[PDB]
């Protein structure tokens, strides 16, 4: 049989087989628990539901995301994970060898418990769990780098040498995609607009796709926005209206850089970069330095590379070679490393099977 | 063995279950004598339903126990009920299931006290009260749609999506078949004419159901009234007074699209529709678009689903597929659904009994 | 002296400076004619607004032109304000500094197009607009505090601090005062009733701001108005009878606190209040949690300042001073937050000029 990958974050999870280097279901991780008895506009009323009918569902169910980086709740990530092998997946796994990924600091008592449940709950003849970050490099062609992972949740930083990523200098940072949708949220709501219930929030973040960038040089661009007409970059909104926004645009996501828009002190993405080159020893610095590699949801935005090749240099001593790679895949590339991973033959010997568990 | 009881704002339909077609019928009337004599045949008398009192009808008082098809009177009702088994019927209430139909906002005092009724006087093995528009869906077999059930009382539209009937996104509109029967007479007499006893009081009833339009175009069917056309359609009284009806056949009709005929400043049911599919969710709306199912009385109109299928597909994304379904029997749909569920092979786990009822009370049903 | 207008989605408020109560207190209402006469009776003036059009309702088309706090309708707007000059205050717009409001979540030209009626067409010499809930706060004696200003169409909750609104978590909730009593409407029907019109919706709209109440804890009450006619509030109808009001006198209110019964997919005013403190930062926090302003006639239904006590220091920590602030004026307190604001002889510097608007334009507020 094929193994199975599912790479799981505060939003989307990616779920599929090994073999493809393509992830097969993508999806929220939402289940919608019944908040009181509630009807559906549609539907009957039913129990917990996982997915986009559940965001359809938002006044009878109660809605969590299961994974805040971590896994919060542990009955709604298996009401994910049965919805995963069957709902998308189609299949049954006592057949089927699966990845769960996970995002690196992960406490033991978690790896523990993740362990039990997808060897008991669900049955899968062998399984593993691994390190997001460091399957984002491998899936980078490295060995070796230092990967800023950022998506809907939760922001990273891993200076890998030689198979590890270093531990203790694993940096990082909770403000990432959630934070900056609620942001651009908030702007647009000053100036005389409120989304709230469930299809306007999810414009606003569609808007974030592409309307927003993070420009070079905040004061400059601060100016230019506030000056002349260029950045002034429309959308046609569901009801008819074009929001015209220049400013708010690459303001939104200058809260990875300074925070201290919403209101966050604690080191920005550059800045835990700078720091987690450092936090290691010292010489590898240059080969992290060099293999800046961005991945996940956030790292999307438009510009980004190019601000953080300013970034670092600001701070790094003159004769270190900064380089910010950045695949074109990046929202999976977590998925697409532990697929590859998952069917390495050379890995077989590390699949934990049903017995000696 | 199973039997089905549809209680309406006009007429009871009862039988058993499985029949294709209402074995009793009657009007939902319930009168009383005002004058202290015997009709010879009976003794003394407590009260009329059905057709004893539409015969009665002027030495009696008449009254609606159900206005609108929420029950109104329990008085009246459990009279209506007594009639229902043992004279129309003949039969023995406690030996039969006994499904019935209730309203789409009906609360829960009128599904439980109507069971209360059902078990602890009239003594039934088991009952079931279920939701009209539904059982409509359930006639035209399928489990997803928006149902608009227009009868004697009321008119609704009733979206649902698998089996449940969907209490925020029913419409109510409460003008129906009576609304658009007395305003024909109006205008018909208006149009010259006087219905001043009871059969044509009667007859403009008739007048109605028989030979009236939504004609499909009104206004360039206006200019073919003003024009004069042969649309005119005379028929005769009691006497040999031949009434000629021609334009108003199509502009009493014309109430279930614009309440300003009669006086309602508020928006005609094809909006209404629309409205309720805005209200429902975007992924189902699909379906509702094209499982829009009409039912009751009134909707039986020469012209109604052609008429819906022009406004609302006026009012939709171009995108969208669009289809009113109005099955050839709308009239007592609520019925054989009820008839068809009752006979189900799978239904009988949700028959309803005694000992359901008495352990858990009222609340159970 | 000034004058300030709040001009509210039910009933707006003008007057001038430095009164202590507003002097053009009136729904905002404009009444045109279906057909303009020529005598009363059928309509001689082409627009009536406020009361005036609310006991002429029959020939009249009522409108409100203000939803949510924003005016939809810019036409019937400046009829309001033609009004209250000259009909309702007796005065003269260009003779005047008018301060006029708008409700936080107002758009540019929503606000342009009302700061260039006041200067181009009533060309008073001075104008300032106002954010409800800043003036809100300036009634109660605060520079920082967070403000359910739950008005009649719109409730706002705005977290204020050193006199600027942090908008940054102005969560606004679609449910308030109308949405309310549409939910008595329906509730009082179900416990056999008939308020369908007008006439019979305002007696529904009176009933709430007499007879009802917020529940401390929704279970104990539910219990107690099914057992203990002590709940029962009987009511005079005008036109002579004697009704019993009872479980639906909290459970209507319950509506802000459970959108869910609605079927609104909201949470409640009380949760919105905390998720606006948490979308702050963790300084004022404090503050907030400790200087709730309370503003506005949804906020003054019998145990609601003290239900909203109980929840919110339950929503936030265990060590935490909540604290609600209820003025009895809350009513007004918009308007008297603005009445101290147009007469202060410090602010007298903020009138923006007439000529400053005509060499500025309307964006400079």
């Amino acid at each position: 049989t094929t193994a199975l990958v599912c790479d799981n974050g505060s939003g989307l999870v990616k779920a599929g087989f090994a073999g493809d280097d393509a992830p097969r279901a993508v999806f929220p991780s939402i289940v919608g628990r019944p908040r009181h008895q509630g009807v559906m506009v549609g539907m009957g009323q039913k129990d917990s539901y996982v997915g986009d009918e559940a965001q359809s569902k938002r006044g009878i169910l109660t809605l969590k995301y299961p994974i805040e980086g971590i896994i919060t709740n542990w009955d709604d990530m298996e009401k994910i994970w049965h919805h995963t092998f069957y709902n998308e997946l189609r299949v049954a796994p006592e057949e089927h060898p699966t990845l769960l990924t996970e995002a690196p600091l992960n406490p033991k008592a978690n790896r523990e418990k993740m362990t039990q449940i997808m060897f008991e709950t669900f049955n899968v003849p062998a399984m593993y769990v691994a390190i997001q970050a460091v399957l984002s490099l491998y899936a980078s062609g490295r060995t070796t780098g230092i990967v800023l992972d950022s998506g809907d949740g939760v922001t990273h930083n891993v200076p890998i040498y030689e198979g590890y990523a270093l531990p203790h200098a694993i940096m990082r940072l909770d403000l990432a995609g959630r934070d900056l949708t609620d942001y651009l949220m908030k702007i647009l709501t000053e100036r005389g607009y409120s989304f709230v219930t469930t299809a306007e929030r999810e414009i606003v973040r569609d808007i974030k796709e592409k309307l927003c960038y993070v420009a070079l040089d905040f004061e400059n661009e601060m100016a230019t926005a506030a000056s002349s007409s260029s950045l002034e970059k429309s959308y046609e909104l569901p009801d008819g209206q074009v929001i015209t926004i220049g400013n708010e645009r690459f303001r939104c996501p200058e809260t990875l850089f300074q925070p201290s828009f919403i209101g966050m002190e604690s080191a920005g993405i550059h800045e835990t970069t700078y720091n987690s080159i450092m936090k290691c020893d010292i010489d590898i610095r240059k080969d992290l330095y060099a293999n800046n590699v961005m991945s996940g949801g956030t790292t999307m935005y438009p510009g980004i590379a190019d601000r953080m090749q300013k970034e670092i240099t600001a701070l790094a001593p003159s004769t270190m070679k900064i380089k910010i790679i950045a695949p074109p895949e990046r929202k999976y590339s977590v998925w697409i490393g532990g697929s590859i991973l998952a069917s390495l033959s050379t890995f077989q010997q590390m699949w934990i099977t049903k017995q000696e568990y």
